[PDB]
């Protein structure tokens, strides 16, 4: 019945030297942590310690070349930090970046470890920098290493090779890194809900479209739910969970649920442009809690409204603590394009999941 929570203010050291007003702020995790305390949530949680991930552990998903390059930034002058950052898409690097990335990954490892050994049932991870944009061989979208993808591989390493892990990505952006890493894998099911706008939205690749269902023996284990036609919210995401996410999740029957929990699809986020409410995230969380005997780990990704992400992630923790879900309203009607999007995904994954038809 116990809920774990990991947070370490050392992960605030990662910062943008040239634009201190960059959205991926250090206070993102501190504000969220503060909110948990204000709402009597932190006290009801078991504090899981943070730790450094090992280079051995990074190698579960990342090439040795990529690891060494990011690792070397620890001892770089500001000038070389700048040039290294410009070699990636949307990446800023400081001398503490590599360490914070290791702490973020290491924190989720211990959190995953605590769950699988029954030390806790579920857990929240207030970490930064994010990870789902990080590829095997490169950094991208404020991400250095793919925390979620590494946590899945880590979880399998301390249990069994074929441990069925479901990764749900409700960050408003597509987790391009997490998809590519498990694209041929059937042990790790990847489901992502993301604003798409026919490729006109970060990370601007058609890899995020509904027709990308996986490769080889991984066919059907990659579920892209791409939104088109502007602002989406609770009605759309609940409908997506009702008819796609949860039915596919039950058939897959995961033994561990990892949530790439960005909160930029939240109401009030300057980047996402969506309007998912804290009550909405609570119900998303609650639905996922019915899977894998409640073994759920909520990992922070994006989210750039300090009030929105503090209120939203706190709601998720409240649900994990077993609290009653708040009242959800105005779930009807949906934007028409949302129904169309869900219908395209259903059509695409109908051959692989009988629970859809
Ligand atoms: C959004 C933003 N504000 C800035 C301020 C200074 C420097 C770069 C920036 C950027 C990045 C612009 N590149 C495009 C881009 C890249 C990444 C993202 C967010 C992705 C994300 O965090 N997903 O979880 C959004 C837009
Ligand atoms: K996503
Ligand atoms: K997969
Ligand atoms: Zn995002």
């Amino acid at each position: 019945p116990i809920t774990g929570l990991v947070y370490d203010q050392r992960m605030m050291l990662h910062h943008n030297m040239w634009d201190s007003h960059h959205p991926e702020l250090p206070q993102r995790i501190s504000r969220i942590f503060s909110r948990h305390e204000e709402l009597r949530l932190l006290s009801r949680c078991h504090r899981i310690p943070a730790r450094l991930a090992t280079e051995e552990e990074l190698a579960l998903c990342h090439s040795s070349k990529h690891i060494s390059i990011i690792k070397s930034s620890e001892h770089m002058k500001p000038r070389d930090l700048n040039r290294l950052g410009d070699e990636y898409n949307s990446i800023f690097i400081s001398n503490e970046s590599y360490t914070c990335a290791l702490l973020a990954a290491g924190s989720c490892f211990n959190s995953a470890q605590a769950i699988l050994t029954g030390q806790v049932r579920n857990a929240v991870a207030i970490v930064r920098p994010p990870g789902h944009h990080a590829e095997k061989d490169t950094a991208c979208g404020f991400c250095f290493f793919n925390t979620a993808a590494l946590t899945a591989r880590y979880a399998q390493s301390i249990t069994r090779e074929s441990l069925r892990v479901l990764i749900v990505d409700w960050d408003v952006h597509h987790g391009n890194g997490t998809q590519h890493i498990f694209e041929e894998d059937d042990s790790v099911l990847y489901i992502s809900l993301h604003r798409y706008e026919d490729g006109a939205f970060f990370p601007n690749s058609e890899d995020a479209n509904y027709d990308k269902v996986g490769l080889g023996k991984g066919r059907g284990y990659n579920v892209n739910i791409p939104w088109n036609g502007g602002k989406m919210g609770d009605p759309e995401y609940m409908a997506a969970f009702h008819h796609l996410v949860m039915p596919i999740a039950r058939e897959f029957a995961p033994e561990l649920v990892l949530v790439s929990a960005g909160f930029d699809a939240a109401r009030g986020d300057p980047l996402g442009g969506f309007q998912v409410t804290p009550e909405g995230y609570a119900h998303l969380t609650h639905q996922l809690m019915s899977l894998a005997a409640g073994r759920v780990l909520i990992i922070l990704e994006g989210g750039y409204n300090l009030t929105s992400i503090s209120e939203s992630m706190s709601m998720c923790t409240s649900m994990l603590l077993g609290d009653s879900p708040p009242s959800l309203d105005h779930l009807t009607p949906l934007k028409t394009s949302a129904t169309v999007s869900i219908n395209n995904v259903l059509r695409a994954h109908a051959p692989f999941w009988s629970s859809l038809r």
